[PDB]
């Protein structure tokens, strides 16, 4: 529940599916350790990648990586990595959207964050 | 000129070129009276749309018109048109910059106010 | 469930609860009829607009009304309407989420469509 | 100059000043070599990053320091940095312009390929 990643298509208006999401975070000697990962939906979106328990505060990335997208639309893409860094949980527990919007030449992502 | 319109193309990475504008004015009545009109250029500006005295303070709206210009390029877009509306208060002379970014699906619009 | 209206706040990462929404459809004389109405949820979201039954073919504007919204927060906005204008079930019925991002100085709007 | 950024602020509705960039190009071991930097200027904008003859086919990353810049308002932001990537092709002189736009909770980016 506390963090979910979507992805869409601005020129499609469309759920981009089976994009690869990775989220990695900042250990104590500043490297990138592994913390979860999965592949969106139908919808678009990727819920279930971690737990309250162990979505503690910190300095997270978040990946994605949308070869498989672009290619099921017969797309040859130019680059299809994106990274978002962030500081989590900062100010005590909260809910978290990353949301990417594509298109060939643009890029938005914007988070929403949220309590109980 | 203390008016500028620009539009960009995310679909083509590219200006949006020859793409018409209009400009209208919020009255007493609080209907939109025309203020004023024209196509972007080659660079996707439009300029010369008012002098600074005929720029006064009011509510502003920009319509673009995005149908026209997908629909040329072969493309069947998500809305009739963009609007923005923006607010001019008055002030010394002041740059006004209109700036689109077009999706088929999606649209972003900023004012940037500058002191020249 | 067919129409579903999303407000988010960009500087704040929020929802925005309490934004009135007014749907109009394009008559056959060419004016403007009402079709549905609401405000924005805690989540700020609207849905329950309308019924598959009723969200027929058509042009439909959907505005948005922000007031409450910023004075809430002790904004004074300088203004305060938004306003999308768009053809709907023109290639068959679909699912649409109209989802506004609002800032100061700058304004976005995505679709999204979707089959069942 | 074949490479520009440019900066915009949606909170402030101006350019984004002395704002931190760096720019990056992936090496053939796949690691992000340093390629330039520098500060946006009062109109939001870097340019020298590179003469046309450094700036060689190949994909990309500019860095945005928002970080520094929205703390520097007093803003505590979401994001440790904005960034966008993008490829470029050979091709004759091009002109690549890249345009971000900034909130504390969500930016976008545009990537313009311009031939003069
Ligand atoms: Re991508
Ligand atoms: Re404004
Ligand atoms: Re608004
Ligand atoms: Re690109």
């Amino acid at each position: 529940c506390p963090l979910m990643v979507k992805v869409l298509d601005a020129v499609r208006g469309s759920p981009a599916i089976n994009v690869a999401v990775h989220v990695f975070r900042k250990a104590a000697d500043d490297t990138w350790e592994p913390f979860a990962s999965g592949k969106t939906s139908e919808s678009g979106e990727l819920h279930g990648l971690t737990t309250e328990e162990e979505f503690v505060e910190g300095i997270y990335k978040v990946e994605i990586d949308t070869k498989s997208y672009w290619k099921a639309l017969g797309i040859s893409p130019f680059h299809e990595h994106a990274e978002v860094v962030f500081t989590a949980n900062d100010s005590g527990p909260r809910r978290y959207t990353i949301a990417a919007l594509l298109s060939p030449y643009s890029y938005s992502t914007t988070a929403v964050v949220t309590n109980p």
